[PDB]
């Protein structure tokens, strides 16, 4: 039984792949729309019959809290019982994990080409790792090396309070608080949050935001067509740095801080020139605590899939 | 039979004996840092007074523990762990952060050392966060990895202050103008209370007094100063909110623990406060933290206890 099933579901998209159990290598990736199938189980059935593979074991990352046996997505209508699904497909193992648990578990598998460093020096081996990423949501997980085991620590850290550093970011906080209630980091660091930032800068200035999508703000910011857009993106990069630096301090993250691509590669050279690193380190006397911690942009295309394979293989008894 | 354990913070160094077989602490004594040129000196005084031979120690210190050089901000006192180990002739000399120590105590605390503030029951083997406001703001996490609890130190007290209202933002900007970066510790700590009090005053366009942290709690509890009362109220809410962020960030279904620094001296005020609703005030993620218990630790020496646990475990004992 050479392959296990691996997957990465985020709102409407479900990508399934094969992981070679011996090497952890990913192959035969294929994507489906969630709108076209009534459940994750149905798309797995289709994927498996459609290639011609027999699997016993699988691991699927989902972009929502995995809190127990019943999983209900927020950004799509799928809702399912893990145990019910494992039974129905006849698997021996069926791990459902959070998407950032999966991304954290890809970290040990990542090599230099997959990483772009933004500041700091070198990781201190065996020391904790933080991973986060702004996409549809703000994801955060942590990773620690205990013995020979990579231990991911999943959370919902994208939902902590947003911490403004300026009178300006504070007016933005007020505006968003006036309109929604609790303002989380996710409210500003994500696709939707980039748009929240734009609307709020424009609104702070008593003007009327146009109905822009995240790709629009990014598009105009890079093109220089919109100073509001460029301000939104600039602030986003700054809040991004501060947020990651907070994670570095909170768990003593000398093994490094990882950003899981998401929206960021869409604007790599803008990010590269931004205040990101300097926001990362802007921690008063604690600048020196975080100053040598490296940040890496993860640029693998499918870290969720890789991470799912890694998580499974460790569960299967393998050492990475 | 005996090992040396320690709890060094600021002005003071508390030293005691730990029974290596049971983990019990005895002969605790608290020395003033000002009266001594080094922690090593203090240790020699203590070990001279007590008539036991000790080759093993663990000292918890209220500062980041990176490598071999340990630099105290609240005293100075800076030292080499390797050098101290050598000078004193120890087999093992473990030097840990103070919240590392407190986290190591949690697994041996019994219901009398705990006072619960909301939520339900811990989910067994799930992560724990511990924090506490004292001379500084400490944070550490504990995770259950392969049959044992593992301590995750850090400097989580120094992350940005995250104001949730227009008023706390006004305080943020007031503190931002006077100093730079405003960390959570700027507001959740003894000195934090003074900062809150000053900022509350300046914001009502008045001039603050040169008050001390115990001044704040006294006048609050005596109800003899509406600015001090207000600061304390606000401290309780920020404390709840800060604890809620910790729980969200590491999924701490194991529970959140507060190490009593300044809190027990206003215990009933704290119980009456907005603490728990602030802890839970997380938008749609209210439900994620609603069942996570908070416990105040009322054990008098969690640092000494946890230094002992840390050392005994290092010496091969299963806890
Ligand atoms: O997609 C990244 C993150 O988005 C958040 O809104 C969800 O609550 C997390 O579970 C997820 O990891
Ligand atoms: O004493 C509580 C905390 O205070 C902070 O100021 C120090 O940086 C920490 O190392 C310590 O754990």
């Amino acid at each position: 039984t050479k392959y296990a099933l691996v997957g990465d579901v985020g709102g409407t998209n479900a990508r399934l792949a094969l992981c070679d159990i011996a090497s952890g290598e990913i192959s035969q990736a294929k994507t489906y729309s969630g709108l076209d199938y009534p459940s994750l189980e149905a798309v797995i059935r289709v994927y498996l019959e459609e290639h011609k593979v027999e699997v016993k074991d699988g691991c699927i990352a989902i972009a929502c809290p995995i809190t127990g046996d019943w999983v209900a997505m927020t950004n799509h209508t799928w809702a399912f019982s893990i145990a019910e699904m494992k039974k129905n497909l006849g698997f021996s193992h069926l791990e459902i994990i959070n998407d950032f648990t999966a991304v954290s578990m890809a970290i040990p598998m990542l090599k230099k080409e997959h990483l772009i460093q933004f500041g700091g020096a070198e990781p201190v081996e065996g020391k904790p790792i933080a991973v986060y990423g702004a996409g549809t949501g703000l994801g955060v997980a942590h990773l620690v090396h205990v013995d020979k085991r990579w231990v991911s620590l999943p959370g919902e850290g994208g939902h902590v309070d947003f911490a403004p550093n300026s009178e300006e970011e504070a007016i933005i906080l007020e505006i968003l608080r006036a309109e929604i209630g609790h303002v989380s980091a996710e409210r500003v660091l994500s696709g939707p949050g980039l748009v929240n930032l734009y609307r709020a800068i424009v609104k702070a200035d008593n003007r009327l935001p146009e109905n822009l999508k995240p790709k629009d703000i990014t598009e105009r910011a890079l093109a220089d067509s919109c100073t509001d857009c460029r301000r939104a993106l600039s602030l986003f990069c700054v809040i991004m740095g501060r947020f990651g630096g907070n994670l570095a301090l909170n768990l003593g993250t000398f093994g490094g801080v990882f950003i899981a691509g998401g929206i960021v590669p869409r604007f790599l050279e803008f990010f590269k020139a931004s205040g990101f690193r300097a926001a990362f380190e802007d921690k008063g006397r604690f600048k020196e605590y975080v100053h040598d911690i490296p940040v890496y942009l993860i640029v693998h295309d499918n870290p969720g899939l890789l991470g799912s394979g890694a998580h499974l293989r460790q569960t299967l008894g393998h050492i990475l």
